[PDB]
């Protein structure tokens, strides 16, 4: 059933993202380029929306999800998946543009700063390598986020160039004349 | 760059249309045009005439109901909106002269309706029905498929006169009760719009 223009947006996105490779996209981060690390289980969340209490402005928050598995050859690690969870906000603008048919594009597009959640997978200890993944943590996380918003970014980008026009100027005359429709 | 109301998330006009179109096909609609009591307009010697004389036709049976592209319009300065539901409907006539037997008429009409922005007495808004009415010019009946046509002038004219009120009156309910269960965030969107003025339907 048709929503209102927020929940028609996170609809929109979410399949954009989706049909463009999004979960593709993840599989083929290059770690080892920076034993052996292999990509899997990437899944895309519920997107989140925020306006401005002015109004004028929007930004959208991309949770993603992911698993990968390491190969190393130390006892307790022959075979490890971690689960990390990855958060980008971005902000949203009205642009005129060619014969002035105001499109959408992103901002301030970066990694949200303080949320990357890293767990273990098959119920494994922690205390085994401890100090191991201590070693990957503190890598991941300095790695991590700008790998992540170079690959993403340039795909939301094109997503909202392919919104709908009709949704665009409905949530643009929001902004300009500041009206809350989120929620 | 030219507009035409004819034939996925997209803007607020274009969910309301596809609401109120999967709302009223869904109503079942298409089911009340099919059984429309049109029989009941011709239902000792004055217990038998029955007014204008369409004595002759036995019996009328409905066919064919179809729903067409809802339309909609933003009042100019656009705090009123308005919706265009186009109907239509296939008749088949009985008559006992032979050789007759079949009348096949077709029929098309328009119900524009004010959809208002009203509040209640626990000041929240709703959408609600406003001047639901037959669109005056849109009635239009063919003769699809030879003394018929001094019955077919009468026909035609009941039908002038009685399909409006019995489809607004048997549509009107449907489409009041598919507003009032809209999706909130639409409704709210929808209001705002409106309260300000803001052009949100094509043009």
């Amino acid at each position: 059933s048709p929503t209102g223009l927020a929940g028609s947006l996170t609809n929109a996105l979410s399949n954009g993202l989706l049909s463009g490779g999004l979960l593709g996209i993840m599989e083929n981060l290059p770690l080892l380029d920076i034993i052996d690390i292999k990509v899997t289980d990437p899944q895309l969340l519920e997107l989140g929306l925020v306006q401005s209490p002015d109004g004028h402005r929007l930004y959208v928050t991309i949770p993603l999800g992911i698993k990968l598995q390491v190969n190393t050859p130390l006892v307790g690690a022959s075979l490890l998946r971690l689960a990390v969870k990855m958060d980008i906000t971005a902000e949203i603008l009205a642009v005129r543009d060619k014969q002035e048919r105001i499109h959408l594009v992103l901002g301030d597009c970066t990694h949200s700063p303080g949320s990357l959640q890293i767990s273990l997978l098959d119920g494994l200890g922690p205390l085994p390598i401890q100090g191991l993944l201590d070693s990957l943590t503190g890598i991941l996380n300095k790695v991590l986020p700008e790998l992540v918003q170079g690959n993403v970014c340039p795909l939301v980008n094109e997503v909202l160039r392919g919104l709908d026009i009709t949704l665009v100027h409905d949530i643009v005359n929001m902004l300009i004349h500041g009206l809350q429709f989120v929620i």
